[PDB]
């Protein structure tokens, strides 16, 4: 799936996820998100499963984004964890861990959850 | 925190996180479970906030294992996200969650979360 | 909001998940899931804020099932937490927990998570 | 382990549980939040497996809070999903998830997840 999952992704609140899957099961490319304390493009890599099963299962893979670029630092992360499923309608279904550096006393509400699914469109 | 986070980790499963931080937020490095379907060392990637904020916060950062090495693949990749405390007791207090490959009928029960505290000793 | 959660709500899955909410900011009713260890009903209960924000906001929930009746005993429980979304196209949106009764050394993959949508049709 | 559940339970941050487990699965009670926007107690429920497994595994437990009471209105609720370990050192080991109603726009920031550890001591 190295040529399925490369390439140009939108999830649902219009980020846009662009990667490079290599044979070794790299993730590598750029984050733009369109919420939260964010502009411009940030660096991401990540991992894939690059000799997955051949009984009908989606791919797993995961990546994260350190919110800090050359415009704004959030001073936080993201990971992403899912599964890549092909066809006609190719899907990344993810759920997301969002981690802000916090105080001792703030670490109980240092992580948000979420979910993002991924479309080629 | 380059250096404070660069080296070996171990969580309270006896696990082994051996990861470098490089000057630009990257993560790099291996990890090797003591639990599940796992063997030896498998490839990380990872970023991290590499200009933190200087008002007592922890440092963001996130990392990816897909479960595929030249041992076994178990078609499954984790994601942690959490944040490096530095001090005499150091630690990466992390929650994480593990997808799986699945069919569309078993998607609902693709993804496991946990906590893992990884600590210098 | 105790008209608008009052009923029969039904997920993404199939599942049917039939509600009361009290005065009081109790829930009562029974939940049937599509999927899974499960068969028939299962009593659930769990709370609402019963006197939300009027600045457009959501309604805050959270509901439990453990999942025996008398027909089966999956040895786990499932909470779901989300928020009521009023309107023409009502929804709950929610993300769950599912966690199993499990040994100590397997207690690391006591938890899966998941989110689930309700719809009044 | 209606008898080994119910009583007073306090979490790592200082916060106090004080639960009843009924014959037929139910939990009652009331929870009082040493940390976020929460003064006094808030009326809990939720369920928990009154048949459990006789193998060592735990008792797979849930409750919910709504932030609501006579003095404040945070206007979100967490659910807790853990398991029940019984023993010298008696613990209820949880995830958890805290939703606030949002907007729309806010959404995707609506949850926050944790995890906490109760302890009879």
């Amino acid at each position: 799936d190295q040529a399925g999952i490369t390439g140009t992704w939108y999830n649902q609140l219009g980020s846009t996820f662009i990667v490079t899957a290599g044979a070794d099961g790299a993730l590598t490319g750029t984050y733009e998100s369109a919420v939260g304390n964010a502009e411009s493009r940030y660096v991401l890599t990540g991992r894939y499963d690059s000799a997955p099963a051949t009984d009908g299962s989606g791919t797993a893979l995961g990546w994260t984004v350190a919110w800090k670029n050359n415009y704004r630092n959030a001073h936080s992360a993201t990971t992403w964890s899912g599964q890549y499923v092909g066809g006609a309608e190719a899907r990344i279904n993810t759920q997301w861990l969002l981690t802000s550096g916090t105080t001792e006393a703030n670490a109980w509400k240092s992580t948000l959850v979420g979910h993002d699914t991924f479309t080629k469109v």
